[PDB]
């Protein structure tokens, strides 16, 4: 769908990557720095 859509607290500007908790984000990130 594409209306009233809530999108998401933490969304890695990087890749379509989001989560509620910035602690589980903060744990993506890392994977942005080997092979990347
Ligand atoms: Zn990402």
């Amino acid at each position: 769908g594409s209306s009233g859509s809530s999108g998401k607290p933490f969304k890695c500007s990087l890749c379509e990557y989001a989560t509620r908790s910035k602690s589980n984000l903060k744990a993506h990130m890392n994977r942005h720095s080997t092979e990347k």
